[PDB]
């Protein structure tokens, strides 16, 4: 009973967080095996960020200029390299707490947990989604860079995000663990406007299924629709177009509840056209889009 | 930038989770030092829950009937005792992962993180509040009992909740770590209706301050009110009465933003009387009450 915005247990990731300092800049690093991964803007001063030439700034840095501290003990840096927008600091000690891990590049609409950190220390964990405009709506203050996003499948941590930037609009941008930014964002203090933040339709439908499973059913109606008809409404409301791949992914939830995907699409269509009328669904007064169909199945079944 | 429903990093608590089995019932235990704490209804079969006599059911159980497994290794039970609604299983090995800890009994309106577990294994972490009717709105399926709620102050984990029951209305009830239920709930499968779920006024005001700090300011108005005037409106909307103690606790947020507590109360009064008018605050279309003023300061400052 009950449905919550749940993050993955963060222990496996907490054991990887380190502090990285270069000159006067301090941010977070991710220590896996004998490598520490961190944003390359650790080599920048606040003034360098306006127009940084990372290759030129890196020439002035040696291994001893990157101070890496894991808790209260210092790690010895024996090598450094820049891969896209991340720095890889080879250290002389493999992290004894390294979990089984993978680096994945997620698609927009996919969810992940963030372990927000400051100075190598974890402050909290929350669940968010990669928006269709490749931004995330996080909670990051100065010093949180290098905090990571991840998913966990049993004992394997799939790292998908590393925090780099706060856009002037208060939204966040970052990279995968190969240092490639999600979206068109760059690690420069310049005008970078995000595109339309459209709603993740397949996730809203997954969340409506979770609501039916947990008892909130008022929004179920006597109607059905087609993909093309639903999509005309979705376009009008800045919702992502629903495809047959999305319908297929909702198959298990449709099977468990006995509510055809297109019937749920018709419930969603009426909610878009008529609003909630002062009512709530799973404690929310708007349509939630940060639960994937996989998240709904996982939570509704008790996967550990 | 940004404000999220953030849970504490769960690592320190993950290291304490064990599985406890008695007969055919399996739930979660909390292993601290050489004691494993778990709900006493681990000794019950589903049929026993209708009218259990815990003292009588416990007489038929010996140390060897409580199977405690931490990961893949079995713990030897050398003693057992019932304290209120929890069982304390003395084991022969102190948990090497025992963090610095305290057992606290929280007040309604206070928030905490829950590490949802099944079979001694963590599934996820979320933040919730002890409701004014002493229930929590969690996400717990069968097998989640013994999952705990906690707060963390630097390196000390303050355990405040242990999950025991799902009320027929889908809300949750449990105990503190001394085994005393929050509210009037009992560990019996019987009619237990919750009282009015009133809104935690001081937390809504704290969250309005967080919204102003993060840029959402549309709801600020040209009005002020008094405690008695605000409280007439609060009564009408099932909001908890605001006291001078609540005003005092909001002092730091009032000082940081320059918005007097009574002016914020007047903004809240207009939001209650006029609604949001299709608008949102911090991504929510309703007034959020599960952030305490301490949570807002912590998140807005970067406490680790
Ligand atoms: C302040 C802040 C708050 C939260 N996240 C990141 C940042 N920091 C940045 O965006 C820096 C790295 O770039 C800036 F130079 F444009
Ligand atoms: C099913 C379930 C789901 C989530 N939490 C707890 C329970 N379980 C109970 O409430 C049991 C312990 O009492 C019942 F007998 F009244």
């Amino acid at each position: 009973s009950g449905f919550r915005k749940m993050a993955f247990p963060s222990g496996k990731v907490e054991g990887c967080m380190v502090q990285v300092t270069c000159g006067t800049t301090t941010l977070n690093g991710l220590w896996l095996d004998d490598v520490v991964y961190c944003p390359r803007h650790v080599i920048c001063t606040s003034e360098d960020m306006l127009n940084p030439n990372y290759e030129d700034l890196l020439i002035r840095k040696s291994n001893h200029n990157f101070l890496v501290q894991a808790g209260n003990v210092q790690l010895r840096v024996i090598g450094h390299s820049m891969q896209n927008c991340v720095l890889k600091l080879k250290v002389d000690t493999a992290n004894p707490k390294t979990p089984k891990y993978k680096f994945v590049r997620i698609q927009p609409g996919q969810t992940f947990s963030v372990l927000a950190c400051y100075n190598g220390s974890p402050s909290g964990v929350y669940q968010c989604a990669m928006r269709p405009n490749f931004t995330i709506k996080g909670s990051f203050l100065n010093g949180s860079c290098g905090s990571v996003g991840f998913n966990i499948d049993y004992d394997c941590v799939s790292f998908c995000y590393m925090h780099h930037m706060e856009l002037p609009t208060g939204v966040h941008a970052g990279t995968d663990l190969e240092g490639n930014f999600y979206g068109p964002f760059v690690d420069r203090q310049t005008a970078q406007a995000a595109g339309t933040d459209t709603t993740i339709t397949v996730n809203v439908l997954a969340w409506l299924y979770a609501a039916v499973i947990n008892g909130d059913r008022w929004f179920l109606n006597r109607f059905t629709t087609t993909l093309n008809d639903f999509n005309l409404v979705a376009m009008k409301y800045n919702y992502e177009p629903l495809t047959q791949d999305h319908v297929d992914i909702l198959g298990p939830l449709s099977a468990q509840t006995g509510i055809a995907v297109l019937d749920m699409c018709a419930s969603l269509k009426e909610l878009l056209q008529n609003g909630m009328n002062g009512r709530t669904i799973l404690g929310s007064a708007l349509l939630e889009d940060e639960f994937t169909p996989f998240d709904v199945v996982r939570q509704c079944s008790g996967v550990t």
